């Protein structure tokens, strides 16, 4: 396999864009996390007083186990792969590897029967996946989304006071500012971004079918529910007390849906930026002094990848949350694809950041449009009329706007014919589209 | 239109099952909520000291406005429909109606210019829909889901101690209890049910494009952001400070996804109950004394409706969250269908409740299966072996289980050949599949 | 139920837009088609020589049965509903109704035991639904799509020669004509429209589980496969020889996917028209002589409804095509919603037709844009250079276009500096953006 | 990149299962097909009499071009990648490569200006993708589906006469045969499999925006529509005369939907096989002589991958079929993922084939169930009653079946109490559930 011959663009065309996820989602990562889980389980038994058959671990034993995790590499992963030759269960190959390693330590040599003690394969797998999700989000996904938010915020702040014609149903409307329109997207991102950071990833640890049966058979006297809760919560996960063989994956569905919400806001953003480029509101920043068009390719690339990511995330939320009776195995193969969904998202985020850095505001395009659309002041005139209790204020302005092409002159002429205080007239005669932006700039400044 | 000739089964075949939603989602409801919003806006202006042009409302005026809402009916809705003849905007027809009504009150007669003051149609619509969603969830949806949860919980409690063979990949596995398997579903429902109750429905109120432009044109001196925040929050909604013409609908997406999560757990439930019926684990409760099969039709009906509801909820979350620039109108028609999605859910909930009430446990079916599958004790033997540091405990039991058809006799014989303490042997020889349920019943009792 | 209180906008806000579908999809329609199917089955037995126990029907008997179908009304539907009080199966209520009616005819009085002979409920239901689909498509859906195609074609023909600036990635590109851009959509619609017309709707008729078991028990000597094939094919349907209790619904999936393909082309159309309106390329046709903006609301309404229709059609294709073993009943409730999906489509088609009729071309907007974008001729210059074997033709024009703002003057100046035949220069100096439309108009004229 | 560190299981865990697709979908494949398209275009110009500026190619020139395609390798792909350093468009790098190669041939040296003559990048890309799709389907996908169909057919034929209890709504029903139930799936696969083989993949070739503008600028006298039609149809593709810059991708949507239809039938199959395994109807074929359970893992793996494939195929059909105006670029990145969808399908097909080969019928399980469910003969008794005009035949059998547990004895006793011919009684008294399979075996034998 080379990136040239890869079928998926995640490991092919975009291989350099997605590498950050490889330590979390890959056959190597899954092996690393299963190994970590098996060792940490064994350690939890050594740490428990009511399980005297596993003695407390001494300095040298702790370090040996610690070193298995920090020294884990391709070579060692291949060794575990070697053991898969013998087993029905991949997870069993990790137990075999550990049995092998325990021989190298005087104290551990003796304790091999307690590796994977009372566990089912899914006890190990669900924890491994819970940790992969938790860490991919904490180290890669949440920080990247934070960066995109900062990027759009910076653009919003910079263009806080840049007046702009609105378009509602595609057509000239009450003005805003470019920075306000940009800040609106960051405001939408805040809630699901915080939700993404805060979700504790669910995990269970309770034997074959969720009832600690084998645990209780061997150690009726150990408080297994307490032991397993403390084990799982020690890893920074959300202990699920109530499961079958599998953790039911509703937490994966929740995380998938948070990602969908984020991706859809960003989808909306890429489509609006593309429109602003189309209108010439942005040009390329970088003959050196001459204005040039910016190619919106990065936003179009993000747009395509955001949809692919959602396709998979939506599927996960729907499919993983049914499993026949105490479970069917059809979720296993699907879980190997969590990384693919996050990868399409990540590629999209990188594209948004890259496109954002190309944008330079084109003030003259924005000003041309405002100066051609004086009709957008009509509501200002109408609302001032209302204040002074003028009856048919809306109909009157509709009669005006539909009967002539409005500019400064006709507006002034209409205003004078109104029965409103002279000061009120004067203020309306000062109004221009570029100065009818309401609280747009104030809202941008207030935004954090 | 009669229910016989309706195209949608929501207003046809299932008309009686869905009526509870009509006061929240229907052209009548939308009119009622727009009217309420317009009146409450007008009242907020009267209540504001910095807007002296609308005087504080006296006893009689408050009651008149109050009465417009409580006395609203088909007759009045038809009257508003009458005004739609004149207008581009449906919401405008409500203003016309109110202009008409204000004539009937000495004080209100004078204040007609302040109805819909500085508002855009979408200010009224988004609030109306926010309230419809909020109240449909608070009065109908959340309580119905609470009822389904209670129903499954009661079944779980009743069958807490009823031993049952598990099936993993469809095949005999470590035992559980029927009540434990039922409680697992309620445990999954807890989190999204609480999330459904807690979501404050987003709403905005800020003029044509989100910047209070018309407000500021007429009243530069009024703190509009404060006024509008207090207005929206007074209604029990989540004020959105940052919008275009529309509220961006990410809250609708969040609510839709919570509903999807709930529906998927219930989808899983209907499919498992169907399987338990298929296995004869349940029979009909209601020749009077003779056992009869229960027809799983109610669970199959729920299954079909849960999928339809999700189809729409998924669509809402994806489609409503993009809108071109300061908005396109394609969301309007889509919002008229929120009730349809909730209706498919509601029909499904009613079906689950109805099916649940038909289930009677069939103990002999459950016992037959346990007594035929002694192989499921193997892990108990293995894990006891591990405790006493016996080396190849897993391989030994695999060699046993794959070479003979296991019953009590072969098991006893194998156990005796083990090198474990005599007391350990004795306890394993007491074990039976129906008594190998681990902490299933303890977990059911602990469940709330 | 009134349209005001309906939850679904299909039977509410849009009740008048969707009535054409009521005779095909409604509880009344389903009853009508079940009745028709039961009668036509009974007639097929009378018509079979090897079934002498049902005598050939005489003039009076044929007319009596014929009249049951043509005289079917609300009153009669209510009577069948009356019998549902007694039955597990709705279809059984139709048999009871017919038993009742057969008493009114001397010959039929005697043959009541042969109503629903050897049938299962699903034999009747699948045929009823097959006919509802077949006829809704033949009478309503396919003709409406044909009308939309004609509408867009007429617009295309009218604007065949109207030069227009293209936009690729939102930005000025090689010109086309408005009519060519419109005709492109009709070209896409041709194939799935023909496919929609040609699909023969699958139907089966073979007893409880697909094997004619009950038929063969009573009449081992009758060729049931031949009888049932001829019965189903006589109705204009596609006989499925191989089924369980249900027809497996892959034909419904195929039809749903054809509808999805059509709806997506029309979705693309509504979005482009909205953009052309936004650019001012269209204005309202209908102060009388003054240009006015067209509001794109009809296209936005179509856009929203097309997505809703696809949401349901996609769901049907995925969900209806699994059914557990010899069937589960969860498809039943889902089938009652086929009409809802077609209804969202129909509302969208009506909206497209209505919007199309508002469009008037705005030539000056189109001409302004062409005259401002002479850079789009660059490829013409380059390709003429290639013809005369000029080496770096692309790089040279990129060097030109990126270094100055191109107009007629700079272009002429550049052209003269080329080493190409004098006649070649002269033809390029004649070129203008509005005259660089290639074969756009020729392709429009050729289109049918 | 190694398979261990790949994020996608397509190029990771399942790398060996998916390699067949690499020559069709990979950055290498895309380069190969772009190169082939560019060369074949150039050849089409040489072959055209009205384009004398490109002379007819001589033996040596044809072979040189031919050799570029057959000798294409990683080395050459890397060389094209080298040129991407200089270009905005990847396709341009192929032109540069060819310019380079043309130097090595006396005749071709002279014709470099005609490489990519009048083409746009998308002319090359859409053809390249059309060929990749066409060939992946013809060489890999359609033959693999053919193999799965044969596999299920063989199982159906082998078990043609093996009586089996049906289950409708999970519950005992009229018998069938195992082979009939299997053949039902192959019958469903026939139509979409033939449709998959027959679809001619759409492709266009017409310059920047679909109008041959640049072609006509340089060669007004050449019949470009005829030339390009013949070019595209010579490649075994479906010429699209009517496009913008892109081929509109409705053919990709059609192919995606055919794949969805196939995958859903196979999804249904994997779920039923899993149920038959659960019931013990199948055991493992391979202590040597003792019956052992078959683990349904291969069917569960297929189930998971079929859903992933559909997620992507559904997305393609919806998203690729809109593109803003004369096109946006967001489809480009999405097209790089066509292979991923086909790969999930292929992995699933391999799993189905692999699971099928493990199944051995377990006759005693099937016979036990039939012999315990004599109630399923009731409809036979009822239908024989109907034949001899017995009035309440259905109600009578319901009264029987609901009042006692039916076996051979009660049935015989009931039959004797009927007023039907003595021969009719005798034949019903011979009936047993295992002999009430109707035309199941006859239908299996007839199946091809």
């Amino acid at each position: 396999l080379t990136a040239l011959n890869a079928i998926s663009p995640i490991d092919g065309r975009y291989v350099n864009k997605t590498r950050a996820l490889s330590p979390y989602f890959s056959e190597f990562a899954l092996t690393y996390y299963r190994l970590m889980v098996e060792i940490k389980w064994f350690e939890s038994l050594a740490a428990n007083d009511t399980i005297p058959e596993v003695p407390a671990l001494d300095n040298k034993a702790r370090k040996f186990l610690s070193d298995l995790i920090s020294n884990f590499n391709e070579s060692e992963a291949e060794k575990i792969k070697e053991f898969e030759k013998q087993t029905n269960h991949d997870v069993k190959a990790v137990e075999y590897y550990l049995q092998d390693k325990f021989q190298e330590n005087e104290q551990l040599k003796s304790c091999v029967a307690f590796i994977h003690f009372a566990c089912t394969s899914e006890d190990i797998n669900n924890l491994a996946y819970a940790l992969m999700i938790k860490q991919a989000i904490a180290q890669v996904i949440q920080p990247t989304i934070a960066e995109i938010m900062g990027s759009i915020t910076l653009l919003g702040k910079q263009h806080a006071d840049v007046a702009m014609l609105s378009r509602t149903h595609g057509q000239p409307a009450t003005p805003t500012t470019m920075g306000k329109e940009l800040v609106n997207f960051v405001a939408r991102l805040k809630r699901p971004q915080q939700q993404l950071a805060e979700v504790l990833i669910p995990a269970k640890f309770n034997g074959a079918v969720g009832n600690y049966n084998a645990h209780v058979a061997a150690y009726p006297e150990v408080d297994w529910r307490k032991h397993c809760a403390n084990f799982v919560t020690s890893l920074g996960l959300s202990f699920n007390a109530y499961t079958t063989q599998i953790e039911p994956h509703d937490g994966i569905a929740e995380v998938s849906q948070i990602m969908v919400r984020i991706n859809n806001i960003l989808l909306d953003y890429t489509q609006d930026i593309w429109s602003y480029i189309s209108l010439g509101y942005f040009k390329q920043k970088t003959s050196s002094t001459m204005p040039h068009k910016v190619n919106p390719i990065d936003f179009e690339n993000a747009e395509g990848n955001l949809g692919l990511s959602n396709a998979l995330f939506i599927h996960f939320a729907n499919k993983l949350t049914q499993s026949r009776m105490q479970r069917d195995l059809s979720d296993s193969t699907v879980l190997r694809n969590l990384g693919v969904a996050f990868s399409y998202s990540l590629i999209a985020y990188h594209s948004v950041a890259k496109g954002n850095d190309k944008l330079q505001i084109n003030k003259s395009a924005l000003q041309k449009d405002l100066s051609e659309n004086w009709e957008v002041l009509a509501e200002a005139i109408q609302t001032v009329m209302r204040r002074y209790n003028e009856p048919n204020a809306y109909e009157q302005l509709k009669e005006l706007t539909r009967g002539q092409m409005i500019d400064a002159e006709n507006l002034k002429k209409f205003i004078k014919t109104l029965s409103i205080p002279e000061e009120a007239k004067a203020e309306l005669m000062k109004l221009t589209p570029e100065t009818y932006t309401g609280l747009a700039t104030q809202l941008v400044k207030a935004f954090s």
